[PDB]
């Protein structure tokens, strides 16, 4: 089928914490991450970006699903300027997407980036998900016109979803959000590793990863890990299913990433919430 | 079978390096690495962790082998205190086991981490053995107080087992340790990347691993690899054999780990120890 | 068959960048990177390596596709002296090479590595490439002197086979070098990062990795992959496929590395150079 996009470069203030704390971020529609983009494999994708015409810098869209020109077709515009490319989603799995602007690890950085997922067309490739959670981790750097310190990865948190500890009520009572199932239920996480700079080692304390896919792709899948190397720009499909009531924490292992912000907790529980997961709330905002 | 593991969190001195230098250890049983806990997949281990009265912080247990809950399993326990619980090793491999207290990155990093090995319940899923060999990389911080220094990843050596150049009488006339085969052996390391924040890129020096199993399960064989990335936190089994009498070395090849202590040496000799490598000589201490 | 091989350490001036600018390198055969050695599976090489009479400092050559001993092997010789060893290359893929005198961090990143290609004896175990290319990672330091600014990682530039942004003419108007194809073609890229230090996380912008192989062997295949994870002294084979004219750019997605220098630009065009890519121009120099 043909699906058509639409996403709007936005540069506006959004909340990087639990205490409510601000940022000069930019934006694909006006939040961190962009909208979760979703299609079928062979789909065809009439994609338009808007850039606001409040905005002060030009934006672009480059999306890991589409294989096309760089030059032409992830070309930078200018404010009040409106873009389209159209592309095929040629292979199934989960993709990073992100402004491809001069210069990206700035855009990037700033909050332009999401992930874009592609069903694959063969319905059984995959084992049946009871519930699906979209991660996303990033560096967040305190000053976001400060460039050198982005080059020299002087970061201040790695975030899930453009937020410290945004699903950790464990450590931050401020903590308002976190991942649900039941025991027994497969959980599938998409997860993306946006950057700019950082690797991400995903490890879910108190489990195991009882399948994972490089790119959410099928054919590449490996069994029982308790780890797995995301690198910057990178992502994969993960799935969990814990045997008890409880908790486990996603984790970065790399603890000093870990400890500046890098932990969702997923509670597993009888009484779960049955629109969790599901959806329009498997990235939990 | 069901098994009983009992550790002690004990807070001691001990050695670093060759010279005899010492450090402000927190440890299992009173060693680093803590001791290697060996069970068959489908085994359960009644786990018992005693804090030893002396001790002036609390502590917990983490296995990566073990599915649970974080919030009541992993509970950290004061001073004098004793926590059991059981778990199931459902997965066969090689799993980081490590103290999950506040902050985890210390306790990581003060030395109170180790290995639990999964034996496949199929004794042919993996090519036998002739050597086995316990190799635990971790980061050492010159203050072990200093927990600015280890979110900032300011470490001093980077070291197998506890030790800088612990097993390099090559380069250290002072080491007293290394690990033995002969030629034509299957010599199997199994690797823990206790980090708690670098990452390893793992290759034998005048050799190549033969078999890589991502956190020893046999379902994700890989073969003939040089080098192999581990993550922080992550574990993998590597099968090396020579067919040379001579020496291989095991480093970290990103250099800057190597030349601060991550450098192993493995020597391939017709006059090999029948002891080394085998029964209770796997880690060697 | 049997190949003779040999090199000369030779320390000379050579550019790193797209203005002339010059450095006093350590190479082999007065090239960064070294020279491409192409061998077919189970090979036998006879190596020769002569350090130059006028070379300041021993060199030695370490080939990841030996299976040798470390010690006698690879050890160090002076200046104007010649060392020799024979070895076979038993397994097939892409291999790095490089110096193996202390330190190893500075020899390597003074220029001493390249790569080793070892074709598969079974002529089908990978698909039929139209194009072939050589890209070996490294980071730049500017004073080659300054070991200490190794040991922490204090990299001036981050580079593809030695030169700062070499193949982004898009980018960079003085650079006069890319890489060429036709659309549909398949272009394999025998990818090495050198380090010393840093890891590669490798991705085409506006394309997708058709094929990924660990260490080149075919046995180890993954499917489209955006991205690929190589740690420092691994290697691997990338296979990449457009659909349409115009560019991709293979960066690497750690971002500070990338806006470093770490982007190469293949154009793909209808009139590409029936030369590009093939027999002696796999490694553009
Ligand atoms: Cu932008
Ligand atoms: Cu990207
Ligand atoms: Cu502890
Ligand atoms: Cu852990
Ligand atoms: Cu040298
Ligand atoms: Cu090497």
């Amino acid at each position: 089928k043909t699906v058509q996009v639409t996403l709007h470069a936005v540069e506006t203030d959004v909340a990087y914490d639990n205490k409510g704390s601000t940022y000069r971020a930019w934006t694909f529609d006006g939040k961190v991450p962009g909208p979760v983009v979703r299609v079928t494999e062979g789909d065809t994708v009439e994609f338009t970006l808007i850039n606001d015409k409040n905005s002060k810098n030009s934006h672009s869209m480059d999306f890991h699903a589409a294989r096309l020109d760089v030059v032409e077709d992830f070309e930078s515009i200018k404010p009040g300027e409106t873009k389209k490319y159209t592309f095929t989603a040629d292979n199934p799995g989960v993709f990073f997407y992100h402004c491809g602007s001069d210069p990206m690890i700035q855009h990037i950085a700033r909050g332009m980036y999401g992930v874009i997922i592609v069903d694959p067309k063969d319905a059984n490739a995959l084992p049946k998900a009871d519930r699906e959670y979209v991660l996303i981790q990033a560096e967040h750097y305190e000053n976001p016109d400060d460039k050198t310190a982005m080059m020299q990865n002087k970061w201040s948190n790695v975030v899930f979803n453009g937020g410290v500890f945004k699903y950790d009520p464990v450590h931050d009572s401020e903590a308002t959000s976190w991942l649900q199932a039941k025991p027994g239920e497969r959980v599938r996480i998409y997860f993306v590793n946006a950057g700019p700079n950082e690797l991400s080692s995903l490890h879910p304390i108190a489990g195991i990863w009882d399948r994972v896919y490089p790119s959410g792709n099928p054919k590449n899948v490996q069994y029982a890990l308790q780890s797995y190397l995301i690198g910057a720009g990178d992502a994969a499909t993960l799935d969990l299913i814990s045997p008890v009531e409880g908790a486990n924490a996603i984790v970065d292992h790399s603890m000093r990433h870990a400890h500046s912000g890098a932990i969702a907790v997923i509670m597993f529980t009888n009484d779960a919430d049955p629109e969790a997961g599901r959806g329009e709330n498997i990235l939990i905002r």
